């Protein structure tokens, strides 16, 4: 419906509605209020700061003010100290140095303590750069806010914006970066169709150029890739979207599919016609943040898919789901039953010793010479794909991730079939086969 | 029971009995009967004139001596005249160039013609280097006959006695050197346990060394290799057997291993311990000789192993097996059923013409990126190795051998189970395998 009313229209799926804005706003004059009674310097940065927060996000970013002259636990220590003065109430969160976190008014705030450096050049980490993303951005942004709600808009209804490892998206600071240098929403998306994965822009030059990997340089600090956490596939399917929507706009880009909801009767007609091994591996949910979590679902995940590759089971996909009691790893295979018997790899016929150590085990078939090396006739300990996972995971839990590895180690169980189906884990089973509406 | 012992015994089933020796003398003297008369020059050469030939391998090998002067076809067509004067019956057989073979008195007979060169040095092909195959080993060899035979005998009672293409084993030519370079069998026998797919025996040179290929030098032509006909599984299995022998000596070495002769029953037994697919491709045998044939069955049974390997049914090991009327290509798989679905390879995310087309097809299920790529899953047209097989042979019998390939477009079949046990091919099942007595 034209591409100018359709982004028209969608601004009302991507501002923030009224008694979010008015939400926010008492909690910020609050905080302003119980800060100035301590005599703190201090300023507020982030998308709450420069208005580009996308609906139903409501979150605010305060950064303490120090003198320059302050040890590394001077910081720490006092800085935490009027985290826990300000806010009704707090949690330690670790980013990479610890900040607090809490709410005020109903409100999630973030409290960090840094220094303050007249000109950046000191390097440490994200943390001690973050004050001059602000400055860097503060009116170079300005008059484009909607031109960044659209952006983040179109990559939450297509599951990717966020650079959390749930995610592995975009983070709201390069969403402000990629409109400052294109200039709005529609130029982003235009000139996004012609990425790749050795793409490099270079905000604070004004240019684009061709590296190693995907790389957006941050104005405040050369070194810093601002998209780090931006996964491949995460670029790719960014792309693709780009290609569609120039080629046929519709309004459906800015909102989630409402899911696939199948019953467990259909899901058993596509099984069978697939005609592929289908099961997962449950255990308890260990007790820690997401972002150490997935990274541990996504390395136990691959390690299994790598053994049933090595196996012969030939997998097709993997997939894992995290509930609030228990985790899933999912996999589909193309075998459900290989033979019993399998050829064993032994020595070059010149090498004697070695031939008869091969030769002096006892096997039910004896062992044979081909193209100049013997090979024996030896039996399997498992035949299916769900055996063969129960004797992986019970062995190998350690490479499974810490935590991961020792809950599966405590308790794990395979399921397959109208069990599997019963499991919170039919929309994301769906997914991995490609099923269709 | 002591080596030289031992030896002693199998001289017994070595030596020609005594009807042999006698039907020979009477065929040869009858055959200088018919020549002589002729007034034709001739030479008697090969096992027989020099009486080295096993027990029941009779057969005399005449060359017909010409003046040096006389064209290529000046040989042909006067050397294949006396051939057929001299013998009750024959056939033109072709060796390289064309020769008679044929009977006298019940008994087998080539005849060639050739130059009478003085002194070798004129090469052309193994024909004309065969009478100064006779005049080295000529008198080099008195004395040493038996010796010869126990290792012809040693080779024919473990299946790797000849050099045509059925056999891929050790010619009567090659046994003779071998003697006349070690001294015995038995010195052959202990030497032999030290061979390598690279060792080069120089008899001429009373020389070994290392090479590219295992190669027997002509003490007559330095560029033949003696050897040639050898495969590199009989040279190994020969090697082994040398070994053995040393470590723990025996009569039965000299005897032939009775078969296994199973009942159906046993092997459907095997067959369901193994958990494997057993099946056969049945078809019409060619009218060509052996030296044809057999190369393409084993090319035939070789592409389809590929074809196997490629569809992802992991075949363990093949044979084949030509009786009077029929031939069989035998295969036994891992996987005796594959998922009907499976995962087709699209092109990379950046190249938008390439992924538009291949998102263009109707499937069942929608394609998906991963690592960078496009895929999709699409369905199998067979899912079992039989199913398989007869697509690969209706399609590409123009690959299996000219003739072999040719008998199999005008008709084959596909067998498996109780009506394979039926086929007279339980011997070659039961050795592919490696089932125990
Ligand atoms: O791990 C890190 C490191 C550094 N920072 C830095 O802290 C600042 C605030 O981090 P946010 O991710 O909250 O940025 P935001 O307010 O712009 O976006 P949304 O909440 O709307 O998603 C950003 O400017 C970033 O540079 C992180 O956010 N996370
Ligand atoms: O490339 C490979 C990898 C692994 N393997 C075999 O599979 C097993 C598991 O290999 P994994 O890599 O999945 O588990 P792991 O890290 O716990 O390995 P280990 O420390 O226990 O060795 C190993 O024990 C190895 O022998 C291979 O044979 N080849
Ligand atoms: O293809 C060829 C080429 C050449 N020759 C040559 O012709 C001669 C006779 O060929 P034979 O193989 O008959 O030799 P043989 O008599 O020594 O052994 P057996 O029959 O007892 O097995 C051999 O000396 C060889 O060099 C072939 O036999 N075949
Ligand atoms: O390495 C290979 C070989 C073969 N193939 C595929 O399998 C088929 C048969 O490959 P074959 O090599 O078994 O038969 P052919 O000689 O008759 O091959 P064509 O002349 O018909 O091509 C071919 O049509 C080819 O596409 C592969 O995909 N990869
Ligand atoms: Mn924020
Ligand atoms: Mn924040
Ligand atoms: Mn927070
Ligand atoms: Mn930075
Ligand atoms: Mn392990
Ligand atoms: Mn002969
Ligand atoms: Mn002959
Ligand atoms: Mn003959
Ligand atoms: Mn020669
Ligand atoms: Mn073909
Ligand atoms: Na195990
Ligand atoms: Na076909």
């Amino acid at each position: 419906m034209k591409v100018e009313e359709i982004l028209e229209k969608a601004l009302e799926l991507v501002i923030p509605d009224e008694e979010e804005v008015r939400k926010g706003r008492e909690a910020e004059e609050e905080l302003r209020r119980r800060l100035d009674e301590l005599g703190v310097e201090y300023v507020f940065v982030g998308s709450y700061a420069r208005n580009t927060w996308l609906k139903g996000s409501l979150e605010i970013d305060v950064f303490l003010l120090f003198p320059e002259e302050f040890s590394k636990e001077e910081l720490r220590e006092r800085g935490l100290e009027i985290g826990k003065a300000v806010l009704d109430s707090y949690e330690i969160r670790y980013a990479e140095h610890p900040y607090v976190h809490g709410v005020v008014k109903g409100v999630e705030v973030d409290v960090v303590p840094c220094y303050k450096l007249k000109e950046p050049k000191n390097i440490k980490s994200a943390v001690d750069r973050t004050p001059f993303h602000h400055k860097w951005l503060e009116g170079r942004i300005k008059g484009k806010e909607n031109e960044v709600r659209l952006l983040k808009g179109f990559l939450k209804a297509n599951g990717i914006y966020g650079a959390e490892y749930k995610v592995r998206g975009f983070s709201g600071y390069l969403c402000e970066l990629l409109i400052v240098f294109y200039g709005s929403f529609l130029e982003t998306v235009k000139n996004a169709r012609r990425w790749t994965r050795r793409t490099v822009i270079d905000v604070a030059k004004g240019e684009v150029r061709k590296g190693e990997e995907f790389f957006v340089v941050d104005p405040v600090d050369e070194k810093r890739n601002v998209a780090a956490n931006l996964s491949l596939d995460n670029l790719a399917r960014f792309v693709h979207l780009c290609r569609e929507f120039m080629e046929a706009p519709s309004l459906g880009f800015f909102k989630p599919k409402h899911p696939l909801e199948i019953e467990p009767e259909r899901l058993r007609k596509i099984v069978e016609e697939r005609g592929t091994a289908v099961f997962a591996v449950k255990f308890r949910k260990p007790d820690i943040v997401d972002d150490n979590l997935y990274p541990q679902l996504e390395r136990a995940s691959r390690k299994i898919f790598e053994f049933l590759e090595r196996e012969n089971f030939m997998p097709l996909r993997s997939a894992f789901k995290a509930s609030e009691e228990f985790c899933y790893l999912l996999f589909e295979c193309q075998i459900k039953e290989i033979s019993r018997v399998f050829r064993r790899m032994g020595p070059q016929f010149e090498d004697e010793r070695n031939v008869k150590k091969f030769l002096s085990r006892n096997r039910a078939f004896r062992p044979f010479i081909e193209n100049g090396r013997w090979w024996a006739f030896e039996m399997r300990k498992f035949t299916t794909p769900e055996e063969g996972v129960r004797s992986y995971a019970s062995t190998h839990w350690h490479t499974l991730g810490k935590n991961v590895g020792e809950s599966i180690r405590e308790y794990f169980e395979i399921i397959s079939g109208e069990k599997l189906f019963k499991e919170p884990v039919t929309a994301e089973l769906c997914e991995m086969m490609g099923v269709k509406d």
